[PDB]
């Protein structure tokens, strides 16, 4: 016999409101999602590198500091993989929950004053820009001080965390975009390449696009 370990969490109300705004909108410049996820990845890589400066054993889980983009037409997935710090279970639930809460509030006050939705990175919640293009987002992540986890939401008011039974990563994060049917251009090579070139030109880590 096998074991799963699964918990369902309700988003705080304003967060729910923002996620719905993002998933429903018809905003015409959605490619900013890729910039935002890549920037999250780069920050994650900045943090592990910094930690390694003091303690080199932090990289025993892997020394390569990189970002990969993996489109999958059959599964209609676009995957962004990094070997950054990753997130513990407590990060996914409580700690990022606290950040998402204040960030959302500030973001929402800012939108009300006429800020654009592309401004989202400033409020520490850029990850939610995923739902511009994604019906579901699955985040697989592994931090040095904790086990491998899967956080998942469909922007319907709740989210799940679980112990990922799946293939082990060493350290880092995998953000799986289950794309909307109207958003499959983000599986095209030419399209990903030009978004990266345009928005993520000076990212200090190697970005590799896997061509199918
Ligand atoms: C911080 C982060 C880093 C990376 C990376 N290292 O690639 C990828 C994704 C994310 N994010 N960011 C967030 C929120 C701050 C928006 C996030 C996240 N999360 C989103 N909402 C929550 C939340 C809201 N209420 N509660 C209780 C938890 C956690 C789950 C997984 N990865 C996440």
């Amino acid at each position: 016999m096998e074991e799963e370990e699964v918990e369902t969490f309700a988003f705080q109300a304003e967060i729910a409101q923002l996620m719905s705004l993002i998933i429903n909108t018809f905003y015409s410049n959605k490619e900013i999602f890729l910039r935002e996820l890549i920037s999250n990845s780069s920050d994650a890589l900045d943090k592990i590198r910094y930690e390694s400066l003091t303690d080199p054993s932090k990289l025993d889980s892997g020394k390569e500091l990189h970002i990969n983009l993996i489109p999958n037409k059959q599964d209609r997935t676009l995957t962004i993989v990094d070997t950054g710090i990753g997130m513990t279970k407590a990060d996914l639930i409580n700690n990022l929950g606290t950040i998402a809460k204040s960030g959302t509030k500030a973001f929402m006050e800012a939108l009300q004053a006429g800020a654009d939705i592309s401004m989202i990175g400033q409020f520490g919640v850029g990850f939610y820009s995923a739902y511009l293009v994604a019906e579901k987002v699955t985040v697989i992540t592994k931090h040095n001080d904790d086990e491998q986890y899967a956080w998942e939401s469909s922007a319907g008011g709740s989210f799940t965390v679980r112990t990922d039974t799946g293939e082990p990563m060493g350290r880092g994060t995998k953000v799986i975009l289950h794309l909307k049917e109207d958003q499959t251009e983000y599986l095209e090579e030419r399209r990903i390449k030009e978004i990266v070139k345009k928005h993520s030109q000076f990212i200090g880590y190697p970005i590799t696009l896997f061509v199918e």
